[PDB]
């Protein structure tokens, strides 16, 4: 099973800015979604829900085919809110036709990322649509309930290590749980990408309890809340010496999520030898826009 990447006829990184630029400017616009933290962490979470499907295994899954789009995956019980994202991205599609949904889906977070002040996110494009029977069968997503090992054994699968998960979870700085959709009750959000995850980690006053939808998560008097697998990243001594590194290197934190993002948006493709190399998108403020 190989999955070749292959550049939309025609297309130079000027075409990808013009897509890029369209969901920034949407970013900005559509402000008061989600008691005004706005689309941008729905978007990141849109971009590893999509990649997240795969299996290293036998290469089935991940973002290539674009594979959301189809009920099955558009309905896993573990995309619950994604719904939200995909309506946002649909006027850009409609707006470029030409770029393909796996290729819209991880632009959108790489876009995501980068307007809310992370960390530039080299991007490849290429990812071909394929077809209905190419979906993944739910079940690939993460479980929130478990423990540092559950949460090592999982990424196994996504050819993740230790570090790549640790910085990998610092989008959780990002945006916030909602019952409805997870049975995880929101806590103190933001829309600006720091490490402050790690922080938050480490400084605050943690008491686990139990929500409305019955399920476990850790509270602090503060406000803010962590899932049994944030927490998980303090339990495991392999975990929290790497939290304790974050929280203490900004730039760091920056350059590890940068490439394990761009890792995990693009595994499963191959990339021939002379495919262009990969994208640095300016942002809106870069541009003067
Ligand atoms: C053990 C792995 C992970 C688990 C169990 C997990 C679980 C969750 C859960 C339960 C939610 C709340 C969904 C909702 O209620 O709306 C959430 C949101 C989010 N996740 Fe994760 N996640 C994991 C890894 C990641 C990774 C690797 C990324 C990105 C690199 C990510 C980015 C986000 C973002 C940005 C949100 C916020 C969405 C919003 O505000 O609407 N997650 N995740």
């Amino acid at each position: 099973l190989v999955h070749v990447a292959s550049v939309e006829k025609g297309r130079s990184y000027e075409d990808f800015q013009k897509v890029y630029n369209a969901i920034a400017l949407k970013l900005r616009e559509d402000d008061e979604y989600d008691n005004y933290i706005g689309y941008g962490p729905v978007l990141v979470r849109l971009a590893w829900h999509i990649s997240g499907t795969w299996d290293k295994h036998d290469n089935t899954g991940g973002s290539y085919g674009g594979t959301y789009r189809f009920k099955k995956e558009f309905n896993d019980p573990s995309n619950a809110g994604l719904q939200n994202g995909f309506k946002f991205l649909e006027p850009i599609h409609k707006e470029f036709p030409w770029i393909s949904s796996g290729d819209l889906f991880s632009l959108g977070g790489v876009t995501a990322v980068q307007e809310m002040q992370g960390p530039k996110i080299p991007w490849r494009c290429g990812r071909v649509d394929t077809p209905e029977d190419t979906t993944p069968d739910n079940g690939r997503l993460p479980d929130a309930d478990k423990d540092a090992g559950y949460v090592r054994t999982f990424f196994q699968r996504l050819n993740m290590n230790d570090r790549e998960v640790v910085a990998l979870m610092g989008a959780h700085a990002l945006g916030k749980t909602h019952l409805k959709n997870s049975g995880y009750e929101g806590g103190g959000a933001n829309n600006v990408f720091t490490n402050e995850f790690y922080l938050n980690l480490l400084n605050e006053d943690w008491k686990l309890e139990k929500n409305d939808a019955n399920n476990e998560q850790w509270d602090s008097k503060s406000g803010y809340m962590m899932l049994p697998t944030d927490y998980s990243l303090i339990q495991d001594p392999k975990y929290l010496s790497i939290v304790k590194e974050y929280a203490n290197d900004q730039d760091k934190f920056f350059k590890d999520f940068s490439k394990a993002f761009e890792k995990l948006l693009e595994n499963g493709i191959t990339f021939p030898k002379d495919a262009p190399s990969p994208f640095i998108f300016k942002t809106l403020e870069e541009q003067g826009l």
